[PDB]
């Protein structure tokens, strides 16, 4: 039996992606930018806030001082800062909560393995912080989620390897990076973004310890 449970958070815990992108495009329009629309947002997703706002500033053909450059990509995060001040409780996903209450009263370990640097904030304003055994550090992090590294880190703050943990993951990037890490992973999503070799559940109300079980024993082999 599986001795963990890795969370990212954005897609399987809660959304913090509608946040991101509202924030982007206050900051747009702050600065007169138009054409950030839920189409242009798409191409900023795995991409870094420095590559982001520069893809956002060739929109307008926009110049700025090196200054002015990261003053703007210090707004957006205030921004996205203050659109997370009212997450709470009622925005954990479906089948969620009740799958840490039974993991942890079935003493199965659980961790976050999030690039997110609000992941202790956003799990206190959930209330969800006592479930929680562990919680990888997104600044101790050398490499970005392809990379394995943060799976890595997420099952040692626990005391286990990766190969005795499944990780819960809605990206492709992070599907390959609980891979590479040696842990079972668990898509939510569909097979046309996540891969055609690993088990998906279409939302996370799927994600129960009884289907965990049977997926981590049909994979005995
Ligand atoms: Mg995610």
């Amino acid at each position: 039996m599986f001795k963990a449970v890795l969370f990212d958070l954005d897609g399987v815990i809660t959304d913090t992606a509608e946040y991101h992108f509202r924030a982007w495009k206050a900051l747009a329009e702050e600065i007169g930018i138009n054409g950030v629309d839920r189409q242009f947002n798409e191409q900023l997703k795995g991409v870094s806030r420095e590559d982001s706002l520069q893809k956002i500033l060739d929109l307008a053909d926009k110049k700025v001082s090196a200054e002015e450059f990261k003053e703007l990509a210090k707004r957006k995060n205030d921004n996205y800062v203050k659109m997370i001040q009212d997450v709470s409780p009622a925005d954990v996903y479906p089948g969620i909560l009740q799958l840490l209450k039974d993991l942890r009263s079935n003493k199965i370990k659980i961790a976050l393995a999030s690039a997110s640097k609000n992941g202790p904030f956003l799990l206190e304003r959930m209330n969800l912080t006592g479930y929680f055994d562990a919680i990888a550090d997104p600044a101790e992090v050398a490499a970005s989620k392809p990379a394995p590294d943060i799976f890595i880190a997420a099952a040692h703050a626990v005391g286990v390897a990766p190969s005795e943990s499944i990780g819960l993951e809605d990206s492709q990037a992070g599907i390959q990076a609980i891979k590479d890490s040696g842990a079972l992973p668990i898509g939510v999503g569909r097979p046309e973004d996540l891969g055609d070799d690993i088990v998906i559940v279409p939302d996370t109300s799927h994600y129960t310890l009884e289907f965990l079980k049977e997926v981590w024993l049909q994979k005995q082999k």
